């Protein structure tokens, strides 16, 4: 329970083994410990795998089954859909550029648009929190000119979650893909 400062990504992933150590999740000491870590570009180089087209997910630790930690490259313009998190933990940290987070309210029954709850900027180095009981985002890099990476732990790991159209609130069920694994491109 006494959190030290993640010298590296390294030291960050063993800090976070200890942490998930359990059966539960101490959350503000996760969010705490993954805003101390210093984002060291050199340090996740091998995982920062683009794609031309959309954001990549890119796997970094398994979490001995307990997280999923993976890195997101966002390149100018591309932004996720709006979902859930599957009734897991969701932490977000900015390791280079910005995002925009944008919070919806889970849908009624009817059909209606979802309207924006609320929406901000998370910059680097910033963490960000979310679960299901909070409500669902959009994450989006709009800048123009600079790229976005973001470093993402999920706990429990999970390989589905849903996408919902802004217009109807009406969900469809989505399986992710990892780009990457432990820095093997797999295709
Ligand atoms: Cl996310
Ligand atoms: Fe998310
Ligand atoms: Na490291
Ligand atoms: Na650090
Ligand atoms: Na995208
Ligand atoms: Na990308
Ligand atoms: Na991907
Ligand atoms: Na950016
Ligand atoms: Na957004
Ligand atoms: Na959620
Ligand atoms: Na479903
Ligand atoms: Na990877």
């Amino acid at each position: 329970t006494e959190l030290l400062k993640p010298r590296t990504l390294a030291d960050l992933i063993r800090i976070l083994h200890e942490l998930f150590a359990g059966d539960e999740v101490n959350v503000e000491e996760v969010q705490a410990v993954l805003e101390a870590y210093e984002s060291n570009p050199a340090e996740w180089a091998l995982y920062a795998k683009f794609d031309q087209y959309r954001y990549t997910r890119n796997l970094v630790d398994q979490g001995n089954g307990k997280f999923n930690l993976m890195i997101l490259c966002w390149g100018e313009g591309h932004g996720s859909s709006i979902h859930d998190h599957t009734d897991s933990h969701c932490f977000l940290k900015l390791l280079q550029g910005n995002l925009k987070e944008t919070l919806f309210d889970w849908p009624d029954k009817k059909s209606n648009e979802m309207i924006k709850k609320s929406e901000r900027t998370l910059r680097e180095n910033q963490c960000a929190y979310i679960n299901d009981s909070i409500g669902l985002h959009r994450v989006e890099n709009v800048s123009h000119t600079e790229p976005a990476v973001s470093l993402h732990l999920f706990s429990p790991p999970f390989d589905t979650c849903h996408a919902f159209d802004q217009r109807t609130g009406h969900k469809n069920k989505v399986t992710m893909t990892f780009h990457s694994k432990f820095g093997i491109r797999t295709p």
